């Protein structure tokens, strides 16, 4: 109902991916030097991550070039009035799990920013919690003077004409770190080397534009059951981003926490604020749940996020945050009937999202960490509050899915569906899912990510094939809000 297909556009034959065998712990260090792509984590790296965005009549996407042994990052802008695509490719080609170009990394997504304000454009990219080190660190010193691998065009680069849209809007590194002239990687977003530390070991690039034209980024540090969320802001009067700051502490048990705990979920700027909204795993291997444990949310009063953060029900919230329990919503644990340690399995299936008109949405996933045992149990659980209500409703009555989406009045479940793009629809406020939309013919795709805006779904994809150097399209669907 109202939702159709705009556009399907072909950006390339032959964007990366991780056609070869799934390595692990033991043999991480035998990569095939075939053909094939070997991987260490998934395959998917081009059209994943934070790898697309609308700009004015453009889209800018951001991919790895295709073939094993290419890996460039590659920048490409499309324009929806013209139809043409042009396409930057730069120097610095994927570097792979812990440095080695053998093995696929799928983490090191390439995150895409451009600014309203100034029409640069900004891009992060494969980075996996990368540090300085030396020969006997787990990164064998591959990554000294380029654990951050920040890209940024000069002012306007945007709306250049199609032949100026070139390497050449980009800025080089000829700072006392820079690696050469083909370096175009910095090492901070401030523009101060001195900064470094600020931006070391840090993973996931994601970017939104305030209300007022700002843009924001945050990323993750650590993990596993010792995470943090850190921040930042683009000046675009000065063209450089502010430090990280963070929204939690890592170590929280040396800042008078219990124990640690890892984030798992998403900060994201809805509604005029920033937002966090995650699972924990806390450190804790004696509790019943295996890895993570609970929903959290909070958001933030301040324009930039720099304090008067408070939890669901307006409380004020400790800043940077210690205690999971400030802000803690509900235990999806609770619909799983096991106590016994590690008995309960929460990873997969968690997303949330606030409607413009505040309805607040989660979305999660609880099993039976023992999948043999008789009585197994696995629910969905989707947990809403609707605008003016009290009381959150939860409910099992659901089918589970990886994201939820927003626009206008509606939420939204998108992804593929024996290949094919489908779109599910209900109220904000409701449970009341309904599939609104499915493409039925064309070329199938492997996976995609979704960005939301315009009361649109920019749908960029990868197509299936063999290999690993495959085609990309992007698909604007209209949502009919
Ligand atoms: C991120 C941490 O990095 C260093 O600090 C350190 O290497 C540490 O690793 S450790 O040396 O083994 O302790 C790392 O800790 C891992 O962080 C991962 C992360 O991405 O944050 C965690 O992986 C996530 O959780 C996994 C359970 C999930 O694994 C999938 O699902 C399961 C399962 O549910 O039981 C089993 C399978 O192995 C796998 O499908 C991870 O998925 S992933 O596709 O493998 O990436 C991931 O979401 C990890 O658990 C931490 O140990
Ligand atoms: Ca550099
Ligand atoms: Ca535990």
């Amino acid at each position: 109902s109202g939702v159709l297909l705009e556009s399907q556009t072909k950006i390339t034959d032959g964007a990366l991916h991780f056609d070869g065998k799934k390595l692990n712990h033991n043999t991480f260090e035998n990569p095939s030097k075939s053909q094939a792509y070997d991987y260490f984590f998934g395959r998917n790296i081009s059209a994943h991550g934070d790898a697309v965005k609308p700009y004015k009549h453009f889209v800018f996407m951001t991919w790895y070039k295709g073939g094993k042994e290419e890996r460039n990052v590659m920048l490409s802008r499309f324009n929806t009035k013209t139809g043409v695509v042009k396409t930057i490719q730069f120097p610095h080609r994927h570097t792979g799990f812990r440095g080695d170009p053998l093995v696929g990394e799928s983490h090191n997504t390439i995150g895409l920013a451009v600014s309203p304000l100034n029409g640069t454009i900004h891009m992060v990219y494969d980075m996996h919690a990368y540090v300085d080190d030396d020969e006997t660190g787990r990164f064998k010193g591959r990554f000294v003077d380029d654990f951050f691998r920040y890209s940024f065009s000069v002012a306007g680069a945007a709306d250049v004409p199609d032949d100026e849209f070139t390497l050449e809007q980009f800025v080089k590194d000829t700072s006392e770190l820079s690696q050469g002239a083909d370096d175009y990687k910095h090492l901070t977003m401030t523009g101060n080397l001195q900064d470094k530390e600020n931006f070391s070991a840090l993973t996931y690039p994601k970017f939104y534009t305030s209300d007022d034209g700002e843009l924001l980024h945050y990323m993750n540090w650590g993990g596993n059951n010792n995470g943090a969320y850190y921040f930042n802001k683009y000046d675009a009067k000065n063209q450089k981003w502010t430090r990280f700051t963070p929204f939690n502490h890592k170590d929280q048990k040396t800042h008078g926490n219990a124990y640690n705990w890892g984030l798992y979920g998403q900060m994201k700027y809805i509604n005029g604020k920033l937002r966090v909204g995650f699972q924990q795993r806390s450190a804790n291997n004696d509790d019943r749940f295996k890895y993570q444990n609970g929903v959290y949310y909070a958001y933030s009063d301040h324009p930039d996020g720099l304090g008067n953060w408070k939890n669901v029900d307006g409380e004020d919230m400790t800043w940077p945050l210690v205690n999971s329990d400030e802000i803690k919503i509900f235990e999806p644990g609770d619909y799983i009937d096991h106590t016994a340690p590690n008995s309960v399995h929460i990873v997969t299936g968690f997303d949330w999202t606030v409607t413009e008109n505040d309805d607040v949405h989660f979305i999660t996933h609880v099993r039976s960490t023992d999948t043999k045992r008789s009585d197994y149990k696995e629910v969905s659980i989707h947990a809403f509050k609707p605008a003016n209500a009290v009381d959150f409703t939860i409910t099992t009555d659901f089918t589970g899915a990886d994201s939820i989406y927003t626009s206008g009045d509606s939420i939204f479940i998108i992804g593929l569906k024996n290949g094919y793009p489908f779109v599910e629809k209900a109220k904000g406020g409701s449970n009341d899912f309904e599939v609104v939309y499915q493409q039925a013919s064309g070329v199938k795709f492997d996976h995609g990510t979704i960005h939301i805006e315009n009361g649109k779904a920019y749908y960029y994809l990868m197509e299936k094939g063999a290999g690993n150097a495959l085609p990309l399209h992007l698909q604007v669907i209209d949502l009919g809000v």
